[PDB]
């Protein structure tokens, strides 16, 4: 589960992306979903974004890994990486150096998750 | 329910901002809120709406909620919500009230403007992010 951690309080977008700062745009308020999409396009990846709910993790034909837009307190533009699910838990990567790859409850992820999932494939 | 429509492909953020700051008197040009909210080619981010609304003399609180939020009658309308509309992954609405199983929303889209919307459709578009602001 190779995850590249964040450094600045703004590079969360790029940080999930790699797992660059200018390609999306990333400015002071972090990246916008459209920015992640655009930047992933430039890098030779097909992208489809979807608005989903928890049933997305019931699907067996889900192509991991992918990006999710999440809200952490007042990090209203946060992003995770989703590598898989196991039992009733998710394996996610948080660019936040204090978190990185973690087991996370499906409940907790539901509380943070926008429903925005960005899928990419070459 | 007054609503400042969007013109540019990017100004949805600024447009909901003006549309609300208008409700408590203040009038601002979209070209300016654009600058305050740091809106670029890729629209505004929730942080942009928050910062800009503060700068405009508003105490603001953002929250992550679900539809149960509208089962609380002492909800103070109006407020801004982050929604997903098609490829418009950053769209925003104004929420003016609720009546029946339906909400009254303001969509800066000149073709939409103020509209009633079912609880279901709004649930499908909505992030859960609600931005409440007060002078």
């Amino acid at each position: 589960y190779k995850l590249v951690p964040q450094i600045d309080t703004r590079d969360c977008g790029p940080a999930v992306l790699a797992s660059l700062r200018e390609l999306s745009k990333t400015n002071k308020q972090g990246t916008t979903a459209l920015g992640i999409v655009e930047a992933a396009k430039k890098l030779g990846f097909e992208t489809r974004s979807i608005k989903a709910d928890m049933t997305l993790f019931d699907y067996n034909d889900l192509t991991y890994p992918f990006i999710v837009h999440v809200i952490k307190g007042k990090r209203l533009q946060h992003y995770y990486v989703v590598y898989g699910s196991q039992n009733n838990q998710l394996i996610i990567g948080d660019p936040d150096p204090s978190v990185k790859v973690t087991r996370m409850s499906k409940e907790r992820f539901q509380s943070e998750w926008t429903g925005l999932a960005i899928f990419l494939a070459p």
